[PDB]
């Protein structure tokens, strides 16, 4: 399937053990491709202060399209010193690993893949 239904864990900052996916835009794009497929992958919502306390380059979702069955359709942007890497629409937040932190919400996604 070109696209994939996923709920993904909504993560507050603070708890977030680990804070990117890598070292380059090809293995940040890599990696949370991977963790989306495994449902290992949470999301942490963007506002003042969080990016600072996450590592580049970062994964953003990005809303692709004006939702089938509650899913907001979205694609992956990463970003590395001020240059984004994908063309998209507003961001929903910023993906991060999951390794068993509490969320406090879940955001339905249909993530092209």
């Amino acid at each position: 399937k070109t696209h994939v239904q996923l709920s993904l864990p909504v993560l507050q900052v603070r708890d977030v053990l680990v804070r990117g996916f890598g070292d380059s835009v090809e293995e940040v794009l890599s990696e949370a491709r991977q963790h989306l497929k495994d449902g290992t992958c949470g999301l942490v919502e963007v506002e003042k202060g969080v990016l600072p306390q996450l590592e580049q380059p970062y994964v953003f979702i990005k809303r692709s399209d004006a939702a089938p069955h509650g899913h907001v359709m979205v694609e992956l942007v990463a970003e590395l010193e001020g240059i984004q890497y994908g063309r998209s629409g507003e961001t929903l937040g910023v993906l991060v690993p999951h390794v068993g932190e509490i969320p406090v919400a879940y955001r339905k996604v249909l993530l092209r893949k």
